């Protein structure tokens, strides 16, 4: 059983949670999303000033953060902040995550979130600020769904590149599946599916084997 | 100038970003994104979209007659086809500023255990393909990674908007006994860039050692 509270501006964006799915209606998850201007107080629901020590953009507010996470979070709770500054997001945090009671994910926009945000919950809390990749996003809120993606495949209930794959029929476009696929030789497709593997590898993944790139 | 044609068993998914799209840029002829059911494009009253792998295994595996009408009714000799797929190549920024000049995109979703390895093979013959994996992570389909590439591409194109940043403050200078870091307020515009360097030295060395 976990819980994960998604805490967001763009509420609307996290309708797509809804494989996620199924794990929903088995029961062994819940996930819920929450408005942050919900814990605002101004008529015109502000959440982002300018930057201190300035530079472009705008930075989203400690203090209606800091409301919002009082109310959600609790000492046992493990609390995800996705940023492009953070630590790697693998497989194996993954793995790590799946085993949680409450996983909280804070999604920022604009140029982020006031660093005290993270500093006053460690205080109380384990917090993690993570990466999904290398590439520029314009907020969490995508990366929030790949993250609750990857861990909920792996709750209880639910290397080396991949080779090709194929199925019927075995000829298509003049294109012919690969004999070996055919013969029912478990020892020669399987020495045949650890070569392809290893050129893939080598071809795209070269870092993974231990090489340049 | 771009449009983006998105396949998927699961249309719904990608709902939010039509969404997520400014008017001005859809109303300027900016960018179009549309979203089509592969289910679409099956032969049989049942709309198999999978079959069992050849030489065994766990899973299945995408039909290929099925994708190859889906792609030849979308596609042109001018589209770049995209396919996410943890075996691919990595997606990094360089991706995403190379296809952010593209007239033509389609990404191509898959599920289960990857779709026949002949499609793309085939496509390959008549229009340029990419095979790209958005992380070191397994996610059970396509989709999630659609959302990432389409962000992170449409976010550089004109119109429809190293080293690791340090962290950032704003009001108020004083929040529940942690003060914004003095030299912020300074005034000296030398050293407060010289302090943003150093917190990004020591963050990217202790996050990041990979980059340096
Ligand atoms: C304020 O939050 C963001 O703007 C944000 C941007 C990005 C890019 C990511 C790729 O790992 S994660 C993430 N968060």
């Amino acid at each position: 059983s976990m819980k994960i509270d998604v805490v967001t501006i763009f509420p609307e964006y996290l309708q797509p949670v809804r494989l996620p799915g199924k794990a929903i209606d088995a029961g062994l998850v819940d996930v819920a999303v929450h408005d942050l201007r919900r814990w605002t107080h101004d008529v015109h629901k502000s959440v982002d000033d300018s930057p201190y020590g300035g530079g472009p953009g705008m930075v989203m507010k400690p203090t209606v953060w800091g409301d919002a996470l009082d109310e959600i979070c609790t000492s046992e709770t493990l609390l995800v902040v996705p940023t492009p500054a953070g630590y790697p997001f693998t497989q194996e945090t993954a793995w790590q995550w799946s085993t949680e009671d409450h996983l909280v994910i804070a999604c920022g926009r604009y140029e982020g979130i006031d660093q005290r945000v993270a500093d006053d919950a460690a205080t109380r809390m384990r917090v993690r600020e993570v990466s999904i990749g290398d590439y520029v996003l314009n907020g969490g809120e995508a990366a929030a769904l790949v993250i609750i993606e990857a861990v909920l495949r792996l709750v209880p209930g639910v290397s080396l590149l991949e080779g090709p794959s194929y199925t019927r029929p075995p000829s298509w476009r003049g294109m012919d599946v690969p004999p070996v696929l055919l013969s029912g030789d478990h020892a020669k497709i399987a020495a045949w599916r650890a070569e392809q593997s290893r050129q893939r590898t080598i071809e795209r993944r070269p870092d993974l084997l231990g090489f340049d790139s």
